Formats: structure tokens, C-alpha cells, sequence
């Protein structure tokens, strides 16, 4: 056997039972942006690639288990 990991990263972002968030909000919260358009990281992550999605707008309308996409950083999200 050699595959271990290294600080394990289980980004993992929390919904509940919502109709839906804003790229910004999921990224905010998740600790992407911390101003949540500073970096561009809103737009951005839209532009990238979210799990059934490949736009770029404002607001998203996810919920349940999904993943969101932005240049480095990835992370899923439960509902």
C-alpha cells in the first residue's frame, strides 16, 4: 500500500433546507471570499464550472448535494 493523504481536505458546505443560495453565498460561507466579490470570486466561480452548470451568473439556484467549481478551489455542498 502507498496512498496516503495529507491534512485531509473535506471541504464540505452545509444547505439544510433552502430553496437555493447565491455563488456568493456558498463561496462567503465556505470561506472562499471574504468579501464574497473582491477577488472576482463570485462571477468567477460562476464562469468555472458548478456540478450541472457551466454559466456565469449573479445567483444560482442549487440545492442538496452539489459541488461548486472555481479556478482552485472546489467544494461540495449537502441539503
Amino acid at each position: 500500500g502507498s496512498m496516503i493523504h495529507r491534512m485531509s481536505n473535506m471541504a464540505t458546505f452545509s444547505l439544510g433546507k433552502h430553496p437555493h443560495v447565491e455563488l456568493c453565498d456558498l463561496l462567503k460561507l465556505e470561506g472562499w471570499s471574504e468579501s464574497g466579490a473582491q477577488a472576482k470570486i463570485a462571477i468567477a466561480e460562476g464562469q468555472v464550472k458548478v456540478d450541472g452548470a457551466v454559466e456565469t451568473r449573479k445567483r444560482c439556484k442549487i440545492v442538496a448535494g452539489q459541488t461548486v467549481s472555481f479556478a482552485g478551489h472546489s467544494v461540495q455542498v449537502v441539503a
